[PDB]
């Protein structure tokens, strides 16, 4: 897996860009948002974003200490497919995050933890090649 450093955290008005491309054969990915780099124990996710391929689901959830919150999954459609391209954007608000795939928004993630500021990584994992992180 991998952790990529956010200088500063997250605050109003910023927008993590995440490029990939599927695998041929995925059966899921994540891209989450957390409070430091720890995976031993868990840093607390602000949000973690889990593409699910077999039944074409994209969860959203955070956990603090250790306690995971309410999945949340509405959806207008499933975004991604086996070996293509995508885009991920995450755009943070001061009531929560927009999150974007090719452009078009697809869902609203209120904030649980609330200080944007120790939201300092951003881990990444599962069945893609990750092209693109800015």
């Amino acid at each position: 897996p991998f952790c990529g450093h956010i200088k500063g955290g997250m605050r109003p008005g910023k927008k993590i860009l995440v490029m990939g491309i599927v695998d041929l054969n995925p059966e899921s990915f994540g891209i989450s948002l957390t409070c430091g780099e720890s995976e031993d124990p868990p840093a607390d996710v602000a949000i973690e974003l889990k593409a699910v391929f077999t039944d074409r689901q994209f969860i959203r959830n955070s956990c603090v200490a250790g306690e995971w919150g309410e999945e949340q999954s509405s959806i207008p459609y499933f975004p991604f497919i086996p070996d293509q391209p995508f885009r991920v954007e995450i755009l943070c608000e001061h009531p929560r995050f927009r999150i974007f795939v090719d452009g078009h928004q697809l869902f609203d993630f209120y904030h649980r933890i609330e200080t944007l500021s120790a939201i300092d990584t951003i881990k990444i994992n599962g069945d893609l090649q990750l092209t693109k992180l800015g």
